[PDB]
């Protein structure tokens, strides 16, 4: 004993930590499992990304307020599922307001062996209207869709139609491409727009239009523009033509007028001056 | 005597090393979670929202939200080098059929291509496609688009051959359509290749064809068509009497003409005198 | 007293240091850098780096990250920007291997609207940009494909719409337009044709119809033969089958053999009759 124990107690009470004045070990647990770990965690609420001078890259391997690598790892990027029967917005949007901006809002740059982007819609119960991709712009100085392929022995756009019954007639009103021509919706006048126009800039010795039905030609317009129709055919008004000069054209009102006219001269002679 | 008080006072007030992480430990423990800063995650983030506020607004709303208003870069970027791998880099989806509204939407303003999708050359050729659209829903069109383009199409369709050589595309096409039958047991199909259409009615030609920029074959809005060069119908072809110099004749005209000469003729030769 | 520098000792031994823990405050301080679970705001860039660690493909459960919005309104995932001008596309998917053997994106979807919708707005200033821009350099494939089941419409459905209220205004637009190039790099030309049609199973619909105001005005049929509802030229000579019928167009043999036969009749008349 002495009269400096208490210079030791008084050393604890200052240098020793107060219970109510830290986190118990707990306490700490409890406070850290409301954090998410790099090692994976479920995120209940709203993750805002709002990067402000933070050193995001445009980078379409490193950039991105996130960005995912793959590399080194099997399994899908990013995946967005749902069941639910009807909701107030879609799953994934990208948007962009201002009529300067710059980029795109989505860039696919794809090496590999299948398709890039793959976008199926499955059969509903009951048929309805709606489709797997709806393109719309209303921008006048630009098509609204472009497409650009090098194919050696196939279209650059592919479109099979298939007749979703049985019976051979079911699809008897479907087409494998549709093209509307319309008026300005809004107090529209009219409309002089073409339906379908082909060119070559540079200048093809192929058929512009090939048609066939099971896999035997049956009309064609070739690079000249002259056309081969493979059964009876109609026009509901006249047909101008060259003066025939084979056994098989065509012939011209002028071309049977100046027959009948030769033949005509030729008997008038011979009428004229015959004895018996 | 009491400092016996003192000494359970600082036993029961004062924390256990034991019961309390060090700096340390605390450091350790911190270093595991991400900060607000930024991070490397290295295992699966899931977002299960429920009753959580998420709205669908196309600024503010979402489970997750990238705003880059105030940003340099690009919202989010998902890469892959990888060889093979055992799915695709996104996926969405949706399961129930009364879903009613888009798996993505795209709401564009600018003025550069609001989606643009390129495949790369590979090294070798193979049977791929940038884009890849299937439909098995019989009550819509797989594929929709509208455009109002003053002077230019709605959809353009460039094909490039691939090769130098000025044949070596000469099975290939900018538009190639097939009519099919149902796969599993289908006995034929009535379904037309093309169908063009104007609703409100246009002054335009219907088709219009060129090559190096000179026309060669049109169908015009009533229906008529001219073609620039020798064609061929294998079979016959029907057509109004004509009334002019070029005008194709009929089998009528020819036989009424003949039949008027003779009629002349006969006349002439029943009724001359010597 | 005497022997309680014992029970001192496990005080200084058993006890935590001041100097050596954080207070509560700076624990919620380090704790406020970091992310709740129930959301927050980031501010850097978030990098996900899996290795062995789990991911799967599943189109319900997989990813890197993984959202299901089965049990909650609203969007999965909205990138916006107000932005003026960038640096770089909002989304980017990239894959470098041309061995990769699946897609960049995967849209698998039931429901009753489009889906995937892409929508470019009214621009300030027309300009030339698109919705959509497609491009391959894979010359072993289609750089697009597109399958359908229609009952009674299009697979592909093309609308072009006046933008102008004044009827010529769009005089030179189209709905589909149509180019064929040779390779950019020096090449020599090309045969590439313009459109092929084809039922490899065989059809029993016109190939080609056309209309205006909904009335037919040309077809091609499924065995080839056209109709055209007006007035048609030519520039050249047409061949056809002699006539068998009224309106049937004559070919020259047609004319020239009749001719002949009228020719022949009538000098038969000429060399026979007596007055
Ligand atoms: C159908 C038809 O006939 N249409 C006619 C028009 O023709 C069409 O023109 C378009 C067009 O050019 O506008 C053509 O589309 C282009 O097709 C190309 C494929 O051949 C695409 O690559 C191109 O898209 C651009 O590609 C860039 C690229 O090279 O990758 C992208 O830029 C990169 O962006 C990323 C992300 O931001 C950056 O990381 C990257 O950078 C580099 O990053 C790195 C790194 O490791 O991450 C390393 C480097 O050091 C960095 O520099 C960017 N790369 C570069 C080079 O900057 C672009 O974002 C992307 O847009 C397509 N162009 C567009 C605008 O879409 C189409 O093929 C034609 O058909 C014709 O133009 C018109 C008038 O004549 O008439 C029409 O009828
Ligand atoms: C090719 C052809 O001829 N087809 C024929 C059919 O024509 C096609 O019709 C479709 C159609 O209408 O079904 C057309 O597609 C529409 O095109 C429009 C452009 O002209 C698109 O805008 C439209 O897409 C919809 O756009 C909505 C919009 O209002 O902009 C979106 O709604 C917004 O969604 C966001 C995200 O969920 C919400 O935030 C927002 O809300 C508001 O949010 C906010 C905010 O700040 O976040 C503020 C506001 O206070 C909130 O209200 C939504 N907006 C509102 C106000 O509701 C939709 O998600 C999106 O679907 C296209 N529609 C569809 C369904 O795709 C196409 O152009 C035509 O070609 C024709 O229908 C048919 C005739 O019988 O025949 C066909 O042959
Ligand atoms: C237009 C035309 O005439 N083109 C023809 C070619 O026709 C086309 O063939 C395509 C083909 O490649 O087979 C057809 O596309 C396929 O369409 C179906 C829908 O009918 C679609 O489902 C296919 O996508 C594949 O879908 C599977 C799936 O079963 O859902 C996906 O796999 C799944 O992945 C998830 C996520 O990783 C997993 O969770 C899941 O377990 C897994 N399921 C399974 C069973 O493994 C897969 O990712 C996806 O590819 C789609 N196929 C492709 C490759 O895109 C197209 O409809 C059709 O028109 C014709 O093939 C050729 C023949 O020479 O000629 C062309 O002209
Ligand atoms: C109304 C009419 O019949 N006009 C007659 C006229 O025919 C028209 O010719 C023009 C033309 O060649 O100038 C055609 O315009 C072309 O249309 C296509 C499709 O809409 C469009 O792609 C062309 O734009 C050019 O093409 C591209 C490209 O990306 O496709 C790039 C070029 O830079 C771009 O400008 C467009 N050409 C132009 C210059 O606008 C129109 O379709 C025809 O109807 C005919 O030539 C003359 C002489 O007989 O008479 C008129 O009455
Ligand atoms: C087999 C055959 O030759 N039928 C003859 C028939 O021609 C058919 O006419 C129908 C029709 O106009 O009623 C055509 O059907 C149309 O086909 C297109 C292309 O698939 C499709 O877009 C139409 O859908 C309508 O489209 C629109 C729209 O504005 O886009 C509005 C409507 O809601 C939508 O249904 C579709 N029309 C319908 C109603 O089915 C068919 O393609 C032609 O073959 C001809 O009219 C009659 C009389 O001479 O004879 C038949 O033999
Ligand atoms: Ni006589």
């Amino acid at each position: 004993q002495k009269e400096e124990t208490n210079s030791k107690i008084t050393k604890l009470e200052s240098s020793k930590a107060d219970k109510s004045a830290v986190y118990s070990k707990a306490e700490s647990k409890i406070e850290l499992d409301k954090k998410l770990s790099l090692t994976g965690g479920i995120v209940t609420g709203q993750l805002q990304f709002k990067p402000n001078k933070s050193g995001i890259k445009p980078s379409s391997s490193v950039g991105g307020a996130i960005n995912i690598d793959m590399s080194k790892s099997e399994g899908a990027a990013m995946v967005m599922y749902t069941n639910k029967d009807t909701t107030d917005g879609p799953l994934m949007i990208l948007r962009s307001d201002k009529d300067t901006f710059d980029q795109s809002a989505q860039f696919v740059d794809y090496s590999g062996k299948t398709n890039a982007v793959n976008i199926v819609m499955r059969q509903p119960s009951a048929p309805n209207f709606s489709s797997a991709l709806n393109i719309t712009s209303a921008n006048e100085g630009g098509s609204a869709m472009q497409i650009r392929g090098v194919e050696k022995a196939l279209g650059t756009l592919k479109i099979t139609h298939e007749n979703p019954n049985v019976e051979a007639k079911y699809d008897e009103n479907a087409a494998a491409l549709s093209i509307d021509i319309v008026k300005k919706q809004k107090g529209g006048k009219g409309t002089a727009a073409q339906g379908i126009y082909i060119n070559s800039t540079s200048g093809t010795a192929g058929k512009m239009l090939r048609i066939r039905n099971k896999n035997e030609d049956k009309f064609y317009v070739g690079p000249d523009g002259g056309f081969h129709s493979g059964a009876n055919s109609t026009v509901a008004g006249n047909l101008t033509v060259k003066d025939p000069t084979s056994g098989k054209h065509a012939a011209t009102k002028d071309y049977v007028d100046e027959k009948i006219a030769e033949l005509k001269k030729l008997i008038l002679k011979k009428l004229e001056h015959h004895h018996h």
